[PDB]
């Protein structure tokens, strides 16, 4: 893309939406809806085949916006995002784990924290990743993943790349950017890993992520298309016989967009 | 919502709005013992019976305050706000009743765990999105306690048929209750969560520290019916009694507003 | 105080310097464990909070008289001292590089004695008048009548566990005011800028920083500083950087001194 | 000497690379490749001879870049002059996996642990290799359980600290041990490099990743690394933590590195 | 020292470059603990708290001799330092003779706990007050470090009758000698503590880094007699030992010091 002049009223708009997390119970009818279901753990690496629902996937969602040698797109220029009901994590009696010889509170969520976002004018392009090459997948046909199965996957072997086409399908464990590409995605994350570590969270409504690059261009909306995608895993739920379940929580956005003339 | 105009210039252009908000972790009667702390901790058997009990459950404080009465019309517009958590040094106390390090030799643990801190001012109730850990919560045991009156699995995720407005002090439980992210355009919000078991808390102290609330146009909340709403919750972590019974910690907070007058259509 | 123009000239800036030491409990500098509490003793119950007498850490604070200015108390103006500025230190840092003292060790006897370790205080005010105080405890029942040189209310009340602004102090005596039941008044205060943080926990480590290369700037958002009322300036403090783990287990408070070094210049105000 | 900028077409260039993780089990057609062998532990400091494999090297390329070509007996000459880098640590997602053959949590219930404590990451940008100063935690460590690992022909006991006599350059990929080969911070005028280290036993990794961020590589002066012989140097270590097996066996894991380098020409003396 | 001009053109400025090796308690480089203390030993009871010889940890020193320079005189003027703790790549080693994690199958402890980091640069010695955790502590069991001759109560706060000036290095205690922040007017000094018994190490390296030496009026230190003094301390953690046995790591310390020529009154 060849990028022209902005154009100078009904020049801007804003779109807002939210994501609802998929940790695996993604059925938002069912019990345990926003956790995983039980989290296994494999008698050896040839036999890591872990059940249906127990692996958080990425949320996507594309939103369509409105529609010569000159023509104009839709340029995403900035995103207020902000992580939903942290505050849901204050929560010490539930049915879990406690402190002290059953006297103190309930363990809150805790553990592992993920936080990943992206916005762009096309799907997000993916790099298969794992920490371990053998894992079956097929428990749940639903998942996306490779057809075949190498052991320098668990590496970066760029044959295996893919597009984030699908919310609630694409395994974070082995899917992350393809940081060769994204060109016209911005992408943001974090990790913090450990056991039972303390969730660090903030919240507030008065941040603005500038989603333009070094040259004043952001994200150029191919077929007026919108791509924005996520994932927010807080930690584990530990219940009272220590089985445990990832805990995600929705994703919010305000996207600022504006028209933008290319070649 | 307001379509804002300039400016008032001159003199009595500005007014200044100062108080505190006291905590609200259950037990939020200032002349029973255990003010400042929830009840005691509950763990339920199972996902269907949880049934907190009266008074374990921390809510948000918040408060209205009436402004001066003052084509076009004037607004009161927040500018910025110094505020502040209040008797952060009572924390520096290891000697109550309490478990105690070592081989019972040592200190008394000190209040420690969850942080959960967040502040808001704007020019109406703030405005929520109920949210929480387990849809099935049965907030029974107190009806005093601002809750939907319909349970669905849903709510374990974000739905927003399930909204409401923070008009209430000690009644919103923050466990179900958060900032709604999708409106409260005429109030701004900051929060924090430190969660894990007895997470040492880290907390800051000054008179020195402004937080400017004009947004990026640069306008401040406008206060409608010449109303300011500071809300806030500010949990330090959990009082560990001698047999090993846990009590949420709350402080008080403090704001400092400063308010100009601006010109609205 | 109605503030005016800056005065200019050769006379027209002073530094005070000062430190201050710790006041955790043992407050003799001739007696063993000075800069440390006595041994820390654990309540039976809420009604029964007496903590021993040293076992306290209190605030620490001085009045430094500075040089006259006014001879003259009826004209139009007079001038005051303005803090500037502050450049400060926590003193001895380096002393918690010590895991061979009398303490309880590692790995079954083998390793390290514990260092200093746990609790983190660290607060400092300058003001032109006493900070300012507001009572607040974790528990209201709190007995100090082991210590009768502590200053605190002469009343208990349950809604002392939140914000009763019916008690309230200054900080107007060295050693005497405990930190768990005193803090700084935000509704006051105006003369005074005041700047704390608190890390918890049990056996947190301590994390410390300390140079000569940093200013802190007492102005404010209009360009004035503490303004120093009869000439005095107010310093204010505390500085607990752990517990001390004792053989068998018993446990203390230790905290470090501070230094300060001030920037005043001279104000006309209305009189 | 450095001399002024050149102008024109093609005067800007952009090289883009990865680097996959070097911990021990480097060879991609096999099992365990992106991890080191299970961890070993000495008897006593004489008799530490660790295991061939368990042990973290740094991944490092040379680069070519399009020919300067130019008449040598002229005043000036031309180079290649990296000006700034957009890096990032791929796979960070992957280490969302509680589910492998490892120790679990709580009584044989709970989760897998998940990869956990130590944390090293390294990057460095140069003109030429990166130059190494040796220095381990003991000096006997016998490295002849692995002939390709490039060390020291003789071991002394102020290894222990800088002893400048015992230099090297990093010129071979997986093959500089990491614990006993540091960047030297008395050469690299013409390397950039930047590292951290998170230690501890379990210690939770903290990781972030993103396509936003760009670093200068410019100097203090304005000039960035100059490519000799039309080489670009690129080096780089992430260790993302230990994998814990059932029975407590641990292996190093680390992950692989982006690179996206521009780079200008450069007039220079001669 | 009253400032005035810089002096301008060429061989106005030099650079000095150096390390210092760390000095945790065994200082001999031909020995096999070298960058290590002796084992920590505990005392029984505070009166008796005497530790053994190579125990202690002690600060790094050096005087460098600038070039001869000279109604006004010349003085060379420290203006920025680039400074990096060197070989923090070496504590990615977990095989070494060590306890061990998860009932001995897991990796060996690596070196972990308290970090203390300090440098100093200045135009004289940098100047120390004394100030201890136990005023008893007889230090008798190695008459080479320096110590004050006399022992009171009051050294567990400040007691400004008490001070030094670093003079020599590997031989000032860091557990009583801390910077005299009333003095050091002409020397920048930068530290950080973070204790604990096991904490994890947080160490960063770069070559990117510059400090500035110059004070809020553009006056770096000005280097008395022509002489540039630096000093530090880099301890890491605990190696910790098969049978629980610990000894203090340090690291050593790179500095790159910038210095120009300026003219002063005298």
């Amino acid at each position: 893309i060849e990028v022209l002049n902005l154009v100078t009223p009904d020049s801007i708009t804003t779109i807002e939406l939210y994501l609802n997390t998929r940790m695996g119970q993604n059925d938002e009818s069912k019990d345990n809806y926003g956790y995983s279901e039980k989290v296994t753990v494999a008698n050896s690496s040839d036999q890591d085949k872990p059940t249906s629902g127990e692996i958080p996937t990425y949320s996507t969602a594309r939103i369509n916006l409105p529609m010569c040698n000159t023509l104009t797109m839709w340029e995403a220029v900035s995103v207020k995002t902000e992580v939903v009901g942290v505050s849901s994590l204050v929560n010490v009696h539930m049915a879990t784990k406690r402190m002290y010889d059953d006297k103190g509170i309930g363990f809150p969520v805790e553990g592992m924290n993920f936080h990943m976002f992206a916005v762009g004018g096309e799907p997000l392009e993916l790099q298969f990743l794992t920490g371990n090459y053998r894992t079956d997948y097929s428990a749940n046909d639903k998942l996306v993943v490779p057809p075949i199965k190498h052991q320098s996957t668990q590496g970066l072997n760029p044959h295996y790349k893919q597009k984030l086409t699908k919310d609630g399908a694409f395994p974070v464990e082995c899917w992350c950017p393809d940081p060769s590409k994204n060109e016209n995605t911005r992408y943001y994350g974090s990790y913090t890993g450990g056991q039972s570590t303390p969730p660090v969270l903030q919240f507030t409504n008065t941040v603005t992520t500038v989603l333009l690059d070094e040259n004043g261009v952001g994200p150029l909306c191919k077929g007026d298309g919108l791509y924005v995608s996520c994932c927010d895993i807080v930690g584990f739920l530990v219940g009272k016989d220590g089985d445990m379940q990832y805990r995600g929580l929705p994703r919010y956005f305000n996207i600022l967009l504006r028209k933008r003339t290319v070649r």
